[PDB]
This record gives C-alpha cells, sequence and structure tokens, in this order.
C-alpha cells in the first residue's frame, strides 16, 4: 500500500511543484507514473488524453519509481510551457510488478493528482447570455477556471431576500458554459466564486440582457 | 467505496458460485466486471488474455453492477465446459461513472478475484528431474496445482532430522516446472503440499533418480 500527497496542484510561473509518494506498507513497491490531459473538462464531452510525460506541455519525473519499506518519494511537476488559458491533467500513479494466488487479496489502488497549468496573470471574467428558453447560460470568457457556489437572481440590482439562491458547486473551465437551468425573468445575476491560490475576489454581478 | 467476497473461489462440477460486491459508501457506485483468463500461471512468463464475460470457458454476470448505498449485490460464476486440467482466471471489479475536481481525491481501486477452475476427478501427481546441474526439478503430472510448502531432501528413504528442509510456499500448475535450486546429491525428497478444498492428503515421497 501506498499514498499520495497532495492530491492536486496548481503550477505557476514555470515553478516545479511536488506530488510525492509515502510508503505505506512493510514491503518495497515499484510505482508507475503516467499523466493524462483532460479535454473539455468539467462538461459532458470531458475525456483523457495519454500524453508522454517527458515531451508534452506538462513534465513528471521520474516516470517510475522504487519504493522502500517506509520511505517517501517524489514526482516532480514542471510547466514546459505557459498556457494562455489554464489546462488540466491528471497524473496517475500506480503499483506494479518489478520490471527486472489464491490466499491472498489482488488489490489494485490508482491515485490521481488533478493537476492545473495555469496562465501568468490570472483573469477571472464571465459572461451571461439566454437559451431557446432564456434558461441563464454562463460563459467563461476569463483564462482560468471560475468554481461557482451559488449564484444569486435578482429582480433589481441589489442583493437582498427576495434574490432566489441556487447553490452549483460547479467549476467552469476557459471557453466553456455552464447551464443554470433557471429561465425565469430575473434582471441581475450575483455570481458567488470559491476561492482559489490566494485569489478572494468574492462578488460578481453580471446584468442579464432583456430577452 | 466497495469491498468483494471471497477473495478467490473453486469451481467445480459446473456447480454456480457467487464472488459478492458489498456497498461500503454513503454514494451510489456503478461497478464493471471483466475477466482474464491467466496463461502459465504461477511462472516466469505468466500473463493474462481478455476474454468475454459471455463466450469463454468462464460465464461472469452481470458484466455492470448499480450498487445502491448499503446495499450487496452478487456476481456469478459458472464453468461452461469442464477443464481436464485446472484452469485460472481472474475475475476483475472495478467502479466507473455511470453510463447514461481539485478539491477531492481521484481513487480508483480495483479487486481481482482468483478463480479456479477445477476437473472433476482431481489427481494430484508429481514427477522429478534433473538439470544441467541436478539441481532437482519438480513436474506438476496432475490436474490440479500442486500447493508445496516444503520440501525434504533424503538421503535416505526416511524422514528425519538428517534431512534438508527449505520452504517453498509455491503453486506449481499442471504441466509446469519448479526449479527447487538444490543440485546437492540426496537420494528421496519429501514433498509437503498445502492443503486445498478438503483434501488432506499429506506426504509425497519421490525417488530421485541416481545422476
Amino acid at each position: 500500500n501506498f499514498m499520495i500527497y497532495p492530491i492536486s496542484k496548481d503550477l505557476k510561473n514555470g515553478n516545479s511543484e511536488l506530488v510525492r509518494v509515502y510508503s505505506k506498507s512493510k514491503e518495497i513497491q515499484y510505482i508507475k507514473i503516467y499523466t493524462k490531459k483532460i479535454i473539455n473538462p468539467g462538461t459532458t464531452e470531458e475525456y483523457e488524453v495519454d500524453i508522454p510525460n517527458w515531451d508534452g506541455g506538462l513534465v513528471v519525473t521520474p516516470q517510475k519509481v522504487i519504493l522502500p519499506a517506509g520511505a517517501s518519494k517524489s514526482i516532480r511537476l514542471t510547466q514546459f510551457k505557459i498556457p494562455k488559458k489554464e489546462e488540466v491533467y491528471r497524473v496517475y500513479f500506480e503499483a506494479v510488478k518489478p520490471d527486472s494466488l489464491t490466499t491472498e487479496l489482488s488489490v489494485n489502488i490508482i491515485y490521481a493528482a488533478l493537476i492545473r497549468s495555469l496562465p501568468s496573470e490570472q483573469n477571472i471574467s464571465l459572461n451571461i447570455s439566454r437559451n431557446a428558453k432564456k434558461n441563464i447560460i454562463i460563459y467563461n470568457n476569463g483564462n482560468v477556471r471560475a468554481g461557482v457556489k451559488d449564484i444569486y437572481f435578482c429582480k433589481s440590482s441589489n442583493i437582498d431576500d427576495n434574490c432566489v439562491k441556487k447553490a452549483y458547486n460547479k467549476n467552469i473551465y476557459p471557453e466553456k458554459s455552464f447551464d443554470t437551468l433557471v429561465n425565469n425573468n430575473f434582471s441581475y445575476v450575483f455570481i458567488k466564486l470559491n476561492h482559489e491560490g490566494i485569489e478572494k475576489e468574492q462578488g460578481l454581478i453580471q446584468l442579464k440582457v432583456p430577452l
């Protein structure tokens, strides 16, 4: 058995970060590390693609770890080129047999760290639109993901108890859209954003264009 | 999270057996089940091949399970044809997303049950041979695996404290060979077999042919 930490990392400015591997067993273990970029993150059409550890936009090294009893080891993460907009990868960690059974359990635990490759000058920015049913839609026009916690739909430009508060703990990635599922005739919206990496940036009011 | 039991099953006489799935989480889970036959089991050249669940020599059903909070479910195992000699499969159980993320951990635990497809009239039988260096070699001439716990190498036909006892907890599958790594000039060997499925069958003496 083994463990990884942290379980997610932000990389920025070409600064390298570690995801570490902690031995949790009396045996020595052999861990393989491989990486997938996430296409269309946070959406319906999300999928993962295999990328080599040493030639992509994210350098992950080493790709094999020999993990002695009680030891800790590190995998280093480095942006190769800094992206204009945030990109996400999952780095997988998988124990294998050394390259070189009725009685006991077979168990294969594979851990993944979610890795965010961030742009250098971060810009959270959201746009509002309406559907076939006005059914208001949020569009990420910025260069990083927007973690939306709740949205306040108001009939006025003032936040208050009249507004209906729907909780949406959804991350919206750059150039992606979110279906709020609300087609009613509000005038303004207030997006409540999750806080990431020392950003505070609490309140966003966007005017909902009339239908 | 979820759990499986038992972790290994013997199937015999066309009698169906269960490997069960136990929900260990507050969420509902979707489990996929797929099967691999093990080629050259217990040896250097061991590898696994994908087999369909419903057309091989081992029928595994269902291949998808919807696992509600706190529930238990079953996968049924049935030999389609009974083999002349033991064959082994691994049945894998893997939670997936329903067919129809910085903050929280990504963890993919895949469990496997080792499944032995056994012949109807079981016959444990071993043969002895010598190497380039006499280096005595055990050959499984029977129709089931031989679980060898220890071997007593004697210079006489009598078991006793003169004999050197080497512990070998190795399963030797039918038509396969084991390298004892002992080239010294003994006369007899006594194989200590593990006990499987109500077999007792404790002591096997094979005469070591002179070099």
